[PDB]
C-alpha cells in the first residue's frame, strides 16, 4: 500500500489528458532508460576472494537470486506493458460521461443539425489481450516482477473517492480449480488495499457466473488497469472439464471484466488455445509472443548477446586456480549441454564450481561439466534432448519439468563440503605472511613467478619498507626478479 | 451498442411513415459516401526523434489505421444504402387497423357495390447480391468500415422490439451447411443479450427445422442485412453434394426478407454458379467484379495509382528520409506489388523494419527488391500469373496468402530491441585486437581509470613489435608510469 | 431528482444521533398535523352553475382525481411509513463502523477483559416487512402515492460521493414473470437515478441467483431506505413456476438485500403467504395490516367516519334543484348498494349527476342510483354481494374484480350531454335575466315562491340604484318583494 | 455472523485442548447468568405528553420488550450449558498424529511386552431433556434470550470448520415426521448460505434415507444443541400412529452426539411416554415441570410475584397515574389472571389501551373487570380450571391459546386514533340542531362570516319560536345590519 498524493503531472500526448487516472502514473519521459537501466549483477573484489572456504561457498550459493541481464525482447515486454496500461483509461474518464452518452448524443448531432457522419464503433486497437506463451523455465516470472514492481499499486485520490489499483497478479496453485481463481482474486484484492471481499462474496453458495458477474462490478467500481493470471500449467484437467469449455470461460473473462487481461502459459495451453488462435477473426484478440531460447548462429554468425551474457556471468566466479580467457570450445561444450535455456545456464555454473570445490582442482573444463550434467541433471533429460531433435511435438508433449529439489540440495552439498579437514597449498602461505592481508598484492605476485623466492624476498622487502604501495611493489619485485 | 431512435422526415414516396426505416442516419450523395471513410494517422513532428523500438511498433501500427476511399467504394456504398432501406417496406409494424377496412370493403364487394379488393399481399421483397474479387484487393476491410456508420441495435419505446440493423458470419474451415447455421445463432446472441445457443442450437434438431426456425427470430427483431462472408471453403468438402448444398443457398430464400451478402474468391464463382435457377439469385441486383490497379490507363498514368503512393509515402518513418518520391521508386514499386492492395502496403512496412534493423535508414529499390526476394516466397505465382496476362491461369492461382505473417512481424522486432543496446564505455571496451594484456588488466581497472591506460597497452604494439610477456607485465607499469 | 444538498437537522432521540444519512431528512416534531394535512379539494363556487351544461359536465369529470379526505388508518400508516424509513438507517452508519465489526469487536471484548456478556441477537432484518394485504378498491395506491411523495427522493451528499435514494417503487403487471420484477427493479433504478444500469446488469443471461446477488451490492453502494413492490395480485402462478416456492423467493430477497421491504397484495394473494402468517414465530416475520371498507355503525348507532365522508363528498354537489340538507332515505340506501367499498362509492356519485342531466330533473333519488347500479357495475355485481354474504370464502373467490374503462365510458356520457335540444324552465330565466352578478339574489331566493314577478322586480330594483353592493341589495329586494 | 475465533482457557480439566469448548464465552455462576438478562423500555421522563397514535404504539410495543428472570431460569442455563459443553468431549479435531501411537502400542502389545490397549473408543447414545409446562408460561420467549449469548457461527481459520452452536427447529401444525426431516434442511441452510433443500431433501429419499443424512450433515459441521418446539402437534395426527411416533424419537440416537431438547405442553406426557425404553431416554438429564407462580409461598405472600408486578407497573404511560399502587388492584390480578404469565402483561396493555380509549385516564379494578369480561373469553375453562386445583382437571384443559389477538389490537388502535379533534367554528355547526338551522345556515354563508352570523341566527329562535324561514329573514338581516 504505498499510497502517494495524487500528483497530476502533464502527458505531452493530447489524447491521455484530463483523466485523473493517467497523469498520476509517473511520467515516460524518466521511464525511458529505466528499463534498460534494471540491471543488477554482484559486485565482487579480490577483498571477497579473499576469505575463507565456507564464506565463498556462502557468497557463490546466492548466485541465482540477485543477478538479471536485460536482454532485447525484455524492453519490448515492457514498452507493451506500458502501451496496455496507459491505452486502457481512455474509456473510463470520472470527469466526462460515459461512452453511451457520447454515441446518443452524437446520434442526436447527425439528426438534424450539423455534424455530416459519426463512427459509431470505436475500434480498441491499442489495448488488447496477450497470451504469453514461452517454454517452462524461460525467465517468464522474474521478468514479469521486476518491469511491474515500477508502478506504484496504490495511488489514493482525494478530490474524488475512489481506489486506484494499477495492477494486480493472479498466482494459481498446483491442480487448482476454477473457483479457486476467483478466490485467488478475491484474496490478492483484500491483501493489496485492506478490503473484505471475501466476507461478503466469498461464500460457495453462489455459482461461477456470479462470481464473474460480482468481479466485474468490482473492477469497475474500483480504477482497475490490469489484470495478471500466472501459471496456467498447473490447472488440473480432471476437475476442470473440457478444454472447450475451459477456453470458453477464459472468453467470457476477457469479455465480461472490461479491463485488459494478461495470460502466462506453457507450450501445452497452445493445445487448449488452437481454436481461438487460428481464426484470425477480429475482437478475438489473444496476440500471442514467443519466448525463445538463446539462439546462437543469425545471419551464419554468433550472436552477441549470448557472448556478452557469458562474459558477464563468466566474470562472477571466485576461484583461486581459474582461467582468465574463455575457450571457444569451452563455452561450445556448455552450449549444447545447456540448449540455451536461460534457467539451467546458471544452475549450471553454480553446481559445476561448488563441486570443483570439493572434487579437488579449482578450474573449469568440459569433463567437470559433462559429468555435472550426468550426475546431477537427471530428470531434464528428454526436454533438452528434444529441443535439439526440432520436432515440434516432442518439445510440446515432454516440457513442463522443472527438476525440483534444488536449494536442499545446494544446502546439503554446502554443508558437505564444509565437513572437510584436507589442506591446501595456498593458506599456510597467506598465514605465513601476515594477517593484515597483503595477500592482495600477493594474487597480483604470485601468478607469475614462483611464490618459493616471493615469499621471502616480499618478506624481507616489507621488513625494511614497512609497506609498500600497491603500484610501487611491482617494479621492486621485477628488480629481485632482475638480479 | 443500444442507441434509442429519434424519427427524422425522409423525401421518398415509400418510406414517407415507416417507424424502422425512419431511424437511420439520412440519406447522402456522393460527395460524402466515399469521402467519410477515409482516415490516416497522425505523425506530428515531434515524434520523428524518439527511441527505435517506439518508431517500429508505431510502424507495425500502419495496415490497421489506413484507408483510402477508391473510385469504387461509392458504387458499393449506394448498393448497401439501397439494400438495407428497400427490405423494410414489407414489414411495416404501425399499421392502421386493416380489420375494419377490410371488413367494410367485404360488404361493399359482398353488396355489389365494389367489384374488387387487395385483401392480404404476401412478401415479395427477398434479393440477394454476389461480391467476388482477388485474394488481397480489400473485400472486408472496405465493408466493415462501411457498415461502421450504421449503429448495430436500435431500441424503440413506442413499440418493444429491437432493431438488428445487420449481421456478420463466416463461414468455418472445413465446410459444412450445420456450422454456418449455427453461427448464425452463436453471432446473434453477442450482439444482443440472451442466450439463443444453448437454448435453441441442440442436436436432434435437422437441418431443415434450423432454416424454418430462423425465421421466427428474423421476424422478432427486424432484421436488415446478414453478410455471408468466406463462401471459399464450401467449394468441395464434406457437405453431402454440391448439389445439395447449393439447394440449401437457393431454399434460404424462405427467410422472411432479409437481403443478403456473399463474398467469396474468384475460384468460387465457376464452381458454385452453374445453373440458371441458382445464377439468377446471385446476381439479383447485380455481381460486382474487383480487379487490381492499372498503371497504364490508355497508355495516360492513372491518378488513382499516383495519389496511392504519394499519401502512402507522406507517411515515412525514417531519420534520413527524401521528401520527394522519385519515379523509379514508384516504378519499382509497382513492377514488384504488380497492383493487388495487401502487397503494395506489406512490402512497404517490411522494407521500413528492415531498413531500420540494417542501419542504413533510407529506403532505395534494391532493399525492395531484397525483400520481395526474401519474405514474399509462397505468393510469388500468383503475381507472375498477373504478370503473364492469362485469364484462365490467374483464376487457377487466385487464392494465395501469406501464412503466419503476424508471426514474422514479431521476429522482425525482437531484432530491433538486439541491436539498439550500445554505451558510451564499449568505445575502448569492445575490441579485443589490443592485446591478451586483459589477462592482467583486470585488475587495472580498479587501479586508475583508463583515461590513456587503455591506449597505454594500445600504443605498447605500436611501439614494441615482439617482446616477451613476463618482461611485458612490469614494463607496462612502466609505460603506465612514462 | 430534487438533489438538495443536505443539511443536518438534530432529532433528540439517542438511536438517530449524529447520523449524517437520518439528518437530512425533514424534521418530525409537527408531522401530525402534516400527516393529516394531506387533505384536498376542488374550489366551487355559485358562479359555476350558471355555466353551459358542457362545463358542468368538465367540472364534475374533474371530481374523482383532486378529491382525497383522510380517514383513521393514513395517520397509522404514516407512522408506521415513518418508524420503517427512519430506524432503518441504525445499522448502515457511515461515520463509525459496520455491523460485522462491531459483532467481531463485541466478541474480542467478551473473550477475556471484563465485559461479561454480550447479545448476538442483532437486528432482523433492519424493521418488520409490512405486508399491507387489503380488498381491491380500497385506495392503497393514492394513500401510499401521497404519503410516500412527501420525502425528497434523492439526497445528493457533498463529502461522500454517494446517492441516498429514499424510497424506491417496482410494479408487476398482467401475466407476470418471477424473473420480470428482478429485471425491472434494475430498469426502474435508471429512472431515479439517470443511470444505464440495465446496459450492464440487465443481462438475460444471468440465473435468478445472480440477478440478487447484483441487486446485494447495488443495493448497499447506494444508501437505500425502502423498496415497495406492488401489485403482487397481477402475478400468474402458473406461468413462473411453482407456487409454493415464490414463498421461498420471497424470504430469500427479503433475507438477501437487507434494507426494509414491503409487498401489498389482495386475500387472494395471502393464501401464499399464509403459512408464515398463522405462526407466531419470529423471523417468519410479514406484519399484516388488514385493510377493510368503512363500516357503517359503530356500537349500534353510525359510524362517524361514514357520515363525516358522505357530507364532504356531498357538498360538492351542483345541482340546480339541490336542497340544503342530505335525506337519509338515500344515506340509508347507497351503503347497501356499494358495501362501502372506497372506489365504487365516489363512482356511483359521480355517475349519477351525469344521468340525471340527461334524463330529466336534475336532483338525486334513490331510484337513479339503483339505476346507475344495473347501468355501470356489472362485473362487480358477485364481489359486492360476496362482501354482503360475509363468507370469507366468497370474498376471497371474487377478490381483484375492477369495473374495466370508466374512463372512455365518461367521453361518451360527455358527448350524449352535447347533444340536447329542449331547456329547463330555470334554463330560460336565467338566460333571459341579465345573470351578471345579479343572478345570486335570484337563486338564493328562487325557491321561496313563483319567479315570474321575481324577474322584473330585480331588474326595477337594480335599475332604481345600479351602484349597490349585493349587501345592501339583499335588504332592498327583500323588501320590496312583501310588499 | 461469521465471527473469527480467538481462544481461553478454560478450568476444568476434561476440556483440556480442544477447539470446540475454547472458542466459546467463558463461564459464568448462575446468579449472573440468570441477572444478566432483563431488559425494559427506556421510559423518558418527559414522554407523557403527545399524540395518542405515538403514546398508543409505545404501550403496544410493551410486550416485546419486558423481561424478568426468576428462579427457574438459572438451573435452565445451567443445564443448556452443560448439554452445550458436554457433548463436545466426544469430537476433538486437534488429534497428534496417532499412526505410529496406534501402530507403536499394536506392536508392543504383539511383542508381548504390554498386556492390553485400547485401540479406538466409540460414543454411546446422547444426553436429553424435555421441558413441559402449561400454555402460556413462557417456554419460548426464555429460551429466546439464554441461547442469545452463544454465537451461532464461530469460523476457525487455522482449520476449516464452522461451528453451528444452536439450531430451532418448531414442528408445523399437521404433525407429520417428513415436515421435520425438511425443516431441518430449511433450519440448517437458512443459519448459513447454501442450498442444503435442494441438494439431499429430494422426494425420492424415504424418511430413514433423510433420518441417515442428517447425521453426516451433523458431522461436517460442528453442531451443539438442537431444541424441538411445539411437540404437543405431533401426539395423535396423521403422523402413523403413536407407536411410530415413539420409534421415531427413540431411533432418533442414531444422530451422533448432539443433544437435543424437547418442549411441550402437559397433554403431550402421557401420549409421548408409555414405554420404559423410551421414558428413560426422554428425561435423561431431568425432567423440570414448569409451573405459575402463586400470590403465597407458606402463609405469607410470595416475593417473586410482589417484584413482577411492582416493576411492571412504573413502566405505564399515562397523563395522571397513581404510583404508589394499591394492593385491592394486585389482588384484582391475581384473581382474574389467575397466576399464567401469558395473561397477566395482556391484561394490562389491554385495560391501558381501553382507559385511553374511554378517557377515563387511571387503571381501576373495575376497568381490568370489564376488559376481562370482554375480550378474554375462550382461555376461561383454563383459569377456572386453575382456580380449584384438581390434577385432572387443570391437565383437561393446558392447551387453550386466545386467538385473533393482534387483530383486535390493531382495531383499537384504529378506534383511539379516529377521535380527531372540534374546532369551535365547526362545533358551532354541531350546535345549531334543528334542520332549519342548518338551511338558513347553508344559504347565508357568502355574505356573512360565521362568528358573528351563529349568534344573531341563534337569538332570533331563542326570542320568536313559531314563525317561518321567508319571514325569519327581514329579522335575522334587521339585527345584521346594525
Ligand atoms: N534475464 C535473466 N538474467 C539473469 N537471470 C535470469 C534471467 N532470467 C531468468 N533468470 C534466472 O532464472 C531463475 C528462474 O527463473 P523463473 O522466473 O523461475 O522462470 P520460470 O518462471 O519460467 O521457471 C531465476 O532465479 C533467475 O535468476
Ligand atoms: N484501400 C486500401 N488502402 C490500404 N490498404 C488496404 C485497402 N484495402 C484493403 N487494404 C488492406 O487489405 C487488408 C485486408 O484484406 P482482406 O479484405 O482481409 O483480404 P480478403 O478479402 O482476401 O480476406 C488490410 O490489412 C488492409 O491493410
Ligand atoms: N379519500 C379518497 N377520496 C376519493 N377517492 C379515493 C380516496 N381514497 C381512495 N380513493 C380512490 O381509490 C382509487 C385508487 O385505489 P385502488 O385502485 O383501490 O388501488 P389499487 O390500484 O392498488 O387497487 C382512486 O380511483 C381513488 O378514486
Ligand atoms: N419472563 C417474562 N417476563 C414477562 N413476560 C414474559 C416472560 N416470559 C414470557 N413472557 C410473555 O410471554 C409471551 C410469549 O409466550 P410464549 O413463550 O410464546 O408461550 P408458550 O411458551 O406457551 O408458547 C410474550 O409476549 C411475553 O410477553
Ligand atoms: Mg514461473
Ligand atoms: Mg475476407
Ligand atoms: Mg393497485
Ligand atoms: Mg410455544
Amino acid at each position: 500500500a504505498t499510497r502517494i498524493q495524487a500528483v497530476y503531472r502533464d502527458t505531452g500526448v493530447e489524447a491521455y489528458r484530463d483523466n485523473p487516472f493517467i497523469e498520476a502514473l509517473p511520467p515516460l519521459q524518466e521511464s525511458v532508460n529505466s528499463a534498460a537501466s534494471l540491471k543488477s549483477s554482484l559486485q565482487l573484489t579480490s577483498s571477497d576472494l579473499q576469505k575463507s572456504r565456507v564464506i565463498r561457498a556462502h557468497t557463490i550459493c546466492r548466485i541465482p537470486d540477485d543477478y538479471f541481464q536485460p536482454l532485447g525482447t525484455h524492453l519490448l515486454l515492457s514498452e507493451r506493458i506500458s502501451v496496455m496500461i496507459r491505452g486502457g483509461y481512455v474509456g473510463r474518464n470520472p470527469k466526462t460521461g460515459d461512452l453511451q452518452k457520447h454515441l446518443q448524443n452524437g446520434y442526436e448531432r447527425v439528426q438534424t443539425g450539423e455534424l455530416e457522419t459519426f463512427r459509431f464503433e470505436e475500434a480498441r486497437s491499442t489495448a488488447q489481450s496477450l497470451l504469453l506463451i514461452g517454454c517452462s523455465g524461460s525467465g517468464k516470472t522474474t521478468s514479469l516482477h521486476r518491469i511491474l514492481a515500477t508502478y506504484p499499486q496504490v495511488i489514493y485520490h482525494r478530490e474524488l473517492n475512489v481506489e486506484q489499483v494499477v495492477y494486480l497478479k493472479i498466482d494459481c496453485s498446483h491442480n487448482g480449480s476454477l473457483k479457486e481463481i476467483c478466490l485467488n482474486f478475491f484474496r490478492a484484492l483484500d491483501r493489496a488495499l485492506g478490503s473484505n471481499y471475501e466476507r461478503r462474496y466469498g461464500l460457495k453458495r453462489h455459482g461461477i457466473e456470479t462470481m464473474l458477474a460480482l468481479m466485474s462490478q468490482i473492477a469497475n467500481a474500483h480504477a482497475l488497469g490490469l489484470l495478471v493470471i500466472d501459471e496456467i500449467q498447473h490447472l488440473s484437467r480432471s476437475r476442470s472439464g473440457g478444454s472447450q469449455e475451459m477456453l470458453n470461460f477464459f472468453v467470457t473473462m476477457v469479455n465480461i471484466i472490461g479491463v485488459p487481461v494478461m495470460l502466462i502459459g506453457t507450450p501445452k495451453a497452445r493445445e487448449i488455445f488452437e481454436a481461438d488462435l487460428r481464426s484470425a477473426r477480429r475482437g478475438a484478440g489473444f496476440g500471442a509472443i514467443f519466448w525463445d531460447p538463446i539462439q546462437q548462429t543469425q545471419r551464419g554468425k554468433p550472436n552477441q548477446e549470448w557472448i556478452a551474457f557469458t562474459d558477464n556471468l563468466w566474470q562472477l566466479q571466485l576461484l583461486q586456480r581459474k582461467d582468465a580467457l574463455l575457450s571457444d570450445e569451452v563455452r561450445d561444450v556448455w552450449y549444447e549441454l545447456s540448449q540455451g535455456v536461460m534457467d539451467i545456464v546458471v544452475k549450471l555454473f553454480v553446481l559445476a564450481q561448488l563441486r570443483a570445490l570439493a572434487l579437488g582442482n579449482e578450474r573449469i573444463t568440459a569433463g567437470l561439466l559433462r559429468q555435472v550434467y550426468q550426475d546431477e541433471l537427471k530428470p531434464v533429460h528428454p526436454m533438452l534432448e528434444a529441443l535439439r531433435s526440432g520436432i515440434p511435438e516432442r518439445i510440446a508433449r515432454y516440457s513442463d519439468l522443472v527438476v525440483p529439489e534444488i536449494d536442499k540440495r545446494l544446502i546439503q552439498l554446502q554443508l558437505d563440503i564444509a565437513a572437510i579437514q584436507e589442506q591446501t597449498p595456498e593458506e599456510k602461505a597467506l598465514q605465513e605472511l601476515d594477517t593484515e592481508d597483503q595477500r592482495h598484492l600477493y594474487l597480483m605476485l604470485k601468478e607469475d613467478y614462483d611464490s618459493s623466492l616471493l615469499i621471502p624476498t616480499i618478506k624481507k622487502a616489507f621488513s625494511q619498507n614497512p609497506t609498500m604501495t600497491r603500484q610501487k611493489l611491482l617494479p621492486l619485485v621485477l628488480q629481485w626478479l632482475m638480479e
